[PDB]
């Protein structure tokens, strides 16, 4: 089960998360701007099993229902994404991992200068988008692991410091509505 909770906005919009009881949360959202907003674990393992279910996925345009989190040395943003809006988020391809069932697309991105967990960085960003949207409502699994090691095997090796580990729904620039438990 979860530790943390994860509400950040880049104050456009208007965003409003609840953090609800165990993994549940909820978070509405009307001309966001971008926002990260999910229940996980202050700290990442690259074994953990993650778990969920969306009661809703109901983006107006484009948003994110991922794995999020980040490494530093090296800092990474990695995403693992089962759900989007209106927008599938590719980067340089890299191959495709299948893991819990699904086939990912694999994608590196140089974000330069971008909010990060340290600061103002240039850092760098792993993908793993699903090549059709998972299915809502019913208990999903992503088993990081896969991800981790495939991404591994395409020259994508994560940092040794693990940061924050959350189902993440983002918006950026759309509105709607998402209720997801995390356990």
């Amino acid at each position: 089960t979860t530790n943390y909770w994860q509400d950040w906005t880049d104050g456009v919009g208007t965003v409003n998360a609840s953090n609800l009881a165990g993994g549940q949360y909820s978070v509405s959202w009307t001309n966001c701007g971008n926002f990260v907003v999910g229940k996980g674990w202050s700290t990442g393992s690259p074994s953990r099993v993650v778990n969920y279910n969306a009661g809703a996925f109901s983006p107006n345009g484009n948003g994110y229902l991922s794995l999020y989190g980040w490494t530093r040395s090296p800092l990474i943003e990695y995403y693992v994404v089962d759900d989007w809006g209106s927008y599938r988020p590719t980067g340089t391809y890299m191959g495709t991992v299948t893991s819990d069932g699904g086939t990912y697309d694999i994608y590196t991105a140089t974000r330069v200068n971008a909010p990060s967990i340290d600061g103002t960085q240039t850092f760098t960003q792993f993908w793993s988008v699903r090549q059709s949207k998972r299915s809502i409502g019913t208990n999903n699994t992503i088993t990081f692991a896969n991800h981790v090691n495939a991404w591994k095997s395409h020259g994508m090796n994560l940092g040794s410091s693990w940061a924050y580990q959350i189902i993440a729904t983002e918006g950026y620039q759309s509105s709607g509505y998402a209720n997801v438990t995390v356990w």
